[PDB]
């Protein structure tokens, strides 16, 4: 669960960029929001971390599931960019099957970030 992550969907952001995991847990996309950029940068913590986050393996090949409380949504981590729609149909079963269902929305994956006229 260490390297390049693609957060592919979500139960906002208008493009992401590659996710860094590295190991407590430290994760940072960036993500391009109206002509912004909100790059992240969040320690996870163990305690099931922590807001609260469940990473969970997901059932298909190079994919993991992540649930988070604090609102409360869902995410769809990949390994590799291209859509599974078998990687999502899962991720929309679990989403219904923990209270989410407030539109799948699949992500656009940039490799930068650049601010609107920045
Ligand atoms: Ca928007």
């Amino acid at each position: 669960v260490s390297g390049k992550w693609y957060l592919k969907a979500m139960t906002k952001p208008d493009s992401v960029t590659p996710m860094i995991l590295k190991a407590n847990l430290e994760a940072k996309i960036t993500m391009l929001t109206n002509g912004q950029c909100q790059n992240i940068t969040v320690v996870l913590h163990k305690t099931k971390y922590t807001r609260v986050v469940f990473i969970q393996p997901s059932p298909v090949r190079d994919h993991y599931i992540l649930y988070c409380e604090g609102i409360r949504m869902a995410k769809l981590l990949g390994r590799d960019p291209e859509q599974s729609q078998e990687a999502l149909e899962d991720f929309r079963e679990f989403s219904r099957a923990k209270g989410l269902n407030q539109e799948i929305l699949e992500l656009a994956q940039s490799e930068t970030c650049s601010p609107g006229g920045q």
